[PDB]
């Protein structure tokens, strides 16, 4: 191909940062390669943040785009994992989400929104809550949403890492099980 690659913003999380794999396995890495496969040659600017929140995205947006050498023609947006997994309020990441893609609009940055769902740990109340937080920022916005970023993973343990593993109320009463006898036996008389 003739010209210089076009520009794209991964602008998320752990997911976009590569966490827990080798140089080149990232999200951003392969899809730069994979869009080869599409006619087009990319640059895509990891600005993946392992445990970024939805208030950290925002307080860094303005930072990473005004130090881009060249102008992002797409920012991908994937954040509110980390909200999720603190069990932060979903008005709030539909604020600071706003926030991003506000930023991005005033640039007059088209948008890719990836959308994140809750799962049942939460409750059905918080689930719903979050979960629609993305297809309304999407409609605000004018933003592309992919709804659900991690449907081709969700009934794919073998293509999930293993790494925390935070028992259930049932698994608590089964370590406790299994270590009261040491606990005891630890304790002098």
């Amino acid at each position: 191909s003739m010209g210089e690659s076009r520009v794209i913003l991964a602008f998320g999380d752990a997911l976009f940062a590569g966490y827990g794999l080798d140089k080149g396995e990232s999200y951003p890495a392969k899809l730069e390669t994979a869009l080869r496969s599409h006619g087009i040659n990319a640059r895509i600017i990891n600005a993946g943040v392992s445990g970024d929140t939805t208030a950290a995205g925002l307080q860094r947006i303005k930072f990473v785009l005004d130090s881009q050498p060249d102008k992002p023609e797409l920012a991908i947006v994937e954040l509110g994992g980390n909200d999720l997994l603190r069990g932060l309020s979903p008005a709030e990441a539909r604020q600071n989400l706003s926030g991003i893609l506000e930023e991005l609009q005033r640039r007059k940055i088209p948008i890719l929104l990836m959308g994140m769902r809750a799962p049942p740990n939460l409750g059905a109340k918080y689930q719903r809550e979050f979960d629609g937080i993305y297809p309304y920022l999407a409609e605000k916005y004018d933003a592309k949403l992919v709804p659900f970023f991690l449907e081709a993973v969700a009934d794919r343990p073998d293509l999930i890492q293993k790494d925390h593993v935070h028992p259930t109320a049932r698994g608590v009463e089964e370590l406790v099980s299994a270590t009261s006898n040491a606990v005891a036996k630890a304790l002098p008389a």
